[PDB]
């Protein structure tokens, strides 16, 4: 319950001044794709369910 | 008599528009720490000695 697919992103920064270059970092999304989990429950509020 | 204590200290020029890079100096100051010699003198001038 580990497999999730990923969605690359990176960023560079860039600047002269500086002593040597900065490495880029990779700002990366997942998405879980395999564990379960509940979402139903029977609590209500007076906007939370219409017929 | 030539041992001597260096403090490394450099310089870096940057700029872009130039064909290639410029390499550093290095402009290090140095104390001769072995080396003899006189500081005493007999002579005198107003202020030079005070009782």
């Amino acid at each position: 319950f580990e497999w999730v697919v990923r969605i690359q992103s990176t960023v560079e920064t860039q600047l002269l001044g500086a002593t040597n270059t900065v490495p880029q970092q990779t700002l990366n999304l997942d998405i879980s794709f395999t564990d379960d989990s509940t979402t139903i429950t029977p609590a209500s509020i007076p906007g939370s369910i219409s017929m």
